[PDB]
């Protein structure tokens, strides 16, 4: 009787369940499944937590988010194929929903699948080993509900644990010295902590703008950004400059490679993250900086080591929630023996050719479109829903033009579902003066 | 060839392996050791970090202390029997150091003994099994440097992890629509960062009454306090209450089981920490709170389900650094077999009788008292030097009864070291106006 464990309840351990739950509704047999996830509920990222640093058991806090976010790209662009905004809202709703709003559509989708019953909530994963004797994974974890230890036999892994969360965190000299809050992005909660500062945001990236862009709709008197390479490059409000990088700080002062100067009363890193995995050895052990094609994973997910193991959505993300289900068919496919893996060196080869394109890639068309067609490649192999990637890519081109035409107000746009054609209404509110972030305020009038 | 494996370079480790090498300098034939540590540095605590949270590689960062901050008690009750305080400042310096200060005194032991090459620095423990079979531990460990994770195999494992760095943060209602910052004392770094601020504190043991005291001193505008059991009791300063628990919070505001509410910008959990280990499956891993006398540990530091493991420094601290020794000094003689272990039903019997003796305590004095007993049984058993542990005691008492008389100045009194019994001389400054916490300006003439 096989047996599977999935490391992770966030969008991806629930795709890999619902995976699973699909295939036995359309009525084959499939294995036992067990799911450990060391929060208290679903959802991963999207389960928001005032905590920071270290949880309620002492595991390092895993959630990123904040305070006010919102949908970061069109919602239009991560829908699922099989369960579709229509379907949970029972109407339309605007295109870049406030994290509850999503969180809600992405448990939805797994309440209905019946899923819950699978996992080990507030249990934390150890130690996973792979027993060359018995070619079984040895699965060790904390229950924190019950402060025990214990360990179970498993026939195949399937790694959902993320790569947003253990952040990358460089010093910069003076940082001991420095009289005000230092933080990464991963630590930042409520916007209204810097109502009337002065904040230092390091980074160039989407959480720069982002965290900088929730600074400045909730208040704070002035926004820096430094960049390490080339500057964001967006036209800022007025109080937001962008600078070249930071060199040092001292006692009250941030310190430029312009040889400017100035007050600064917080500095937030937003300089990325880390794959991080204590509970692996370096026999199952992902090593890669973020990227569109990690090395070692065979069609982006089948450890090529030990292809016994699994890793979903690993990769950096344009697309999200329907990638994480296109990898989660196919790692189901494989487990279940309908997709015979090929041998050792042909997954290395088909590895290569994708890394080569990969390195060749240079616009943000190039990147967005390149993670579709590794997305085409999978949907094609699986029962998952083919939906339309070319028509995705197109919403992605709008996407990115009203990021260029303002900032500020490119959350103000809609656009429509390439699953059923609804177009989004307009939100009732425009970004900026939509400051209730609940699911309430936003699924209500007003 | 016998093998040790240190856990931690903090002043526990440390003593360790000063232990081990007094016991070579002697003349005598010791085991192979091999000391782990997460940090760049030795020193533990003391090593003081900027970083909150988790550290430059992922791992939970592990100092709780601040900026400003000095020795809770006074340095003579801490003093190294074998390295005094003279020894190293070659001069008398006031009573209560600042942490750069202590810091430079433990590392000085130990860069005097040439133990700094036994240690493996920016290497993080993972996982700590016994072989029944071999009847050794395997270690496995995560090399930082090298980002590689290896195992080795020991005979005796001595665990020195500390446990005043995994916090425990209890939630109150309302904390995830509270606008201003929530952290626990562990993630406390420069008291400036709340100068002007209104400042709650939640608790009402030491980490309460300093890290107030710091706020205090760095300018907070207001403090209050809040108490679960009993209030703190001192006199506080004009801008500072105690008052009963919070009870919840809203957007902007603090209320109390007082039916008492005001506006707080900051809110500090002060709630102390748990023992935390988890590279320790349940056969070896240690489960208590904080107090004198945890149970399962013959003499407080011999694992009784499996006595080849060992644990320095478990207990709540009254003592420290020669408590650390003695338990040190202690592990040591066992583990070269000077010391026979009895069996397992006496060193339970051995133990309840601690306990016992440890539930009878009610005073701060009976407290300390039980701790010098403890300290006195076992450097009797060993060639730790004598020191005055009655001595030691009354300088307890006195430094309780300055705390009563004056909690913002208790700091600004002087001892006699027992170790050599020279007075320490009054300080340059005042603490409340000696802001500079550089172990340049304290040592200092001016
Ligand atoms: C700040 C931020 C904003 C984002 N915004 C968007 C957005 O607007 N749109 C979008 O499409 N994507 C966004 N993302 C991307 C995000 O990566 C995905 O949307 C999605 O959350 C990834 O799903 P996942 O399940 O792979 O990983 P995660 O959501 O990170 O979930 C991983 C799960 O693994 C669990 N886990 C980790 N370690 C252990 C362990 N040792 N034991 C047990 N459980 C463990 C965690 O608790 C968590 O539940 C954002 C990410 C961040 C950091
Ligand atoms: C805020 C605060 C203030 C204090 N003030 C005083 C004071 O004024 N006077 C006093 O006497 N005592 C004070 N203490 C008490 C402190 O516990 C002791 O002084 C002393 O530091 C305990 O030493 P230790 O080596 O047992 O533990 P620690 O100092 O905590 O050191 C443990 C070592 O283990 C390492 N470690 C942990 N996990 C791993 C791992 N998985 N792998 C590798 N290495 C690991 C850590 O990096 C660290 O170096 C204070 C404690 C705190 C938290
Ligand atoms: C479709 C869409 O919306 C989309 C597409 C992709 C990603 N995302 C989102 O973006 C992710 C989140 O993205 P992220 O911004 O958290 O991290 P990254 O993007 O990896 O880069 C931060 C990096 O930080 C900077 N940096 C690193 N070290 C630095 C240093 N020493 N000094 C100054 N700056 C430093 C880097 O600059 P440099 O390296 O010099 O440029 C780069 O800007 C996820 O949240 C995902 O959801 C969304
Ligand atoms: C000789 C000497 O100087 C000495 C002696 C011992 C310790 N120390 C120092 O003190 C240590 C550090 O001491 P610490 O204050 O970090 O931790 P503890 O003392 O364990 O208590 C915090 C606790 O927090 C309170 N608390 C817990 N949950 C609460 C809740 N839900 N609401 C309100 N309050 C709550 C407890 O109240 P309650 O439980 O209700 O009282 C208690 O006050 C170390 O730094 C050590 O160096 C020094």
């Amino acid at each position: 009787a096989t047996r599977i464990a999935i490391l992770g309840a966030g969008p991806s351990g629930m795709a890999q369940l619902r995976a699973f739950q699909s295939a036995q509704e359309k009525g084959a047999e499939i294995p036992e499944l067990v799911c450990f996830e060391k929060q208290a509920d679903w959802g991963g990222q999207w389960n928001y937590t005032w905590r920071t640093g270290l949880d309620e058991n002492g595991e390092p806090v895993h959630s990123s988010m904040y305070r006010y976010l919102w949908s970061n790209g069109p919602k239009e662009c991560l829908e699922f194929a099989d369960y579709t905004f229509d379907e949970h809202f029972g109407k339309p709703i605007a295109s870049y929903p406030p994290r509850e709003v999503l969180w809600d559509y992405i448990k939805g989708r797994v309440e209905k699948a019946g899923v819950r019953k699978y996992i080990r909530f507030n249990t934390a994963v150890r130690h996973v080993e792979f027993n060359e004797d018995s070619q079984t994974f040895t699965v060790t974890v904390q229950d924190h509900t019950t402060d025990t230890i214990y360990s179970a036999a498993f026939d195949y892994v399937v790694c959902c644990t993320g790569h947003f969360s253990t952040p990358y965190v460089p010093e910069f000299e003076g940082f001991e010295k420095f009289g005000g809050r230092i933080l990464h992005a991963h630590d930042f909660r409520d916007a209204l902590e810097f109502k009337d500062k002065t904040v230092l945001l390091v980074g160039s990236s989407y959480s720069a703008e982002d965290i900088g862009s929730q600074c400045y709709k909730y208040g704070a008197k002035k926004l820096i950004s430094c960049y390490r390479t080339a500057p964001m490059g967006y036209k800022w409000p007025e109080n937001w400059d962008e600078r070249p990088n930071l060199v040092r700080v001292d006692t009250e002062n941030a310190y430029f490679a312009d040889g400017s100067s100035e007050k600064v009363d917080a500095i937030i890193l937003c300089t990325g993250y880390i794959h991080h995995f204590p509970f692996l050895n370096d026999d199952l052990r992902l090593v890669t900086n973020n990227r569109l094609w990690p090395l070692n994973l065979y069609k982006g997910v089948v450890w090529e080591d030990n292809p016994k193991f699994f890793y979903i959505g690993m990769q950096d993300q344009w697309y999200s929630f329907n990638m994480f289900d296109a990898q989660a068919w196919y790692a189901r496919d494989v487990i279940m023996g309908r997709l015979p893996l090929p041998s050792k060196e042909e997954m290395k080869a088909d590895s290569m050719a994708w890394r080569e394109k990969e390195l060749t890639l240079v616009t943000a068309e190039e990147m967005y479109t390149y993670q579709g067609d590794y997305i085409q490649n999978l949907i094609d192999m699986t029962d998952y829903p083919s939906f339309d990637i070319p028509a995705t890519n197109k919403t992605f081109l709008e996407w990115k033009h009203h990021k260029k035409e303002n900032i500020m107000t490119f959350r103000d746009h809609s656009y429509r579902s390439l699953m059923t054609g609804t177009m989004a209404p307009k939100h009732h509110t425009p970004w900026i003066d939509a400051l209730d972030d609940s699911l309430e305020a936003y699924l209500s009038d007003k």
